């Protein structure tokens, strides 16, 4: 049972700016998604400081990068706090309407797309490299859901019947055909060392074959 939703106008315009602008420094998407994961991991560690049973759904706090060349996908898994259904619908837990207002003022006043993370909407930089993004998520207080969008002004949300997650968020990037470099081992390593050396959680890059 799939529900289809319209993006708010300001979000749809942010995603088409990201899809259509000529901007070569596309590798920042990964920095942005890892930093979102690290923020959700901070949130569940804070909650467990007073209630330890909030880690009954998994005590390990980590980030995994899983390239898959046959599927042409890059997946970013974290065991962070996760999103409820209401977070998913509400622009994936962000204040995206006002953050796009600020961001897209800054672009006309000096800034460039690489500062998108300073406005709370870094998730959407995923569309620099992906034609389609799927977010599987499980929050302790809700069921597991799948959010899905190929841009074009709409997204879908459904109950995910697949592999139980325990707790966390899985961002699946279905990459554009000319962005396959972000599936190679040495290119991902180079981006993680460049932009994410101080993330306070173990980032494991899986290998293939
Ligand atoms: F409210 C939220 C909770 C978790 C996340 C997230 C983003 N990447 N991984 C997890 C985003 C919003």
């Amino acid at each position: 049972e799939v529900e289809t939703f319209a993006f708010q106008a300001e979000i749809a315009q942010l995603m088409s700016l990201i899809i259509n602008t000529f901007y070569s420094n596309k590798e920042i998407f990964l920095r942005e998604l890892i930093s979102n994961s690290s923020d959700a991991l901070d949130k569940i560690r804070y909650e467990s400081l007073t209630d330890p049973s909030k880690l009954d759904s998994g005590k390990e706090l980590h980030i995994n990068l899983i390239p898959n060349k046959q599927d042409r996908t890059l997946t970013i898994v974290d065991t962070g706090i996760g999103m409820t259904k209401a977070d998913l619908i509400n622009n994936l837990g962000t204040i995206a309407k006002s953050g796009t207002k600020a961001f897209m003022e800054a672009l006309q006043a000096g800034a460039d797309i690489s500062m998108i993370g300073q406005f709370g909407v870094g998730f959407y930089s995923a569309y620099l490299v992906a034609e389609k993004v799927t977010v599987i998520t499980k929050h302790n207080d809700d069921e597991q859901y799948a959010w899905e969008s190929s841009a074009g002004g709409s997204f879908t949300v459904r109950t995910d019947t697949g592999e139980p997650m325990g707790r966390g968020t899985k961002v699946i990037l279905h990459l554009k055909e000319d962005q396959t470099e972000y599936l190679e081992e040495r290119r991902i390593k180079e981006i993680v060392k460049k932009h994410s050396q101080f993330i306070g959680y173990p980032i494991t890059l899986f290998v293939e074959k």
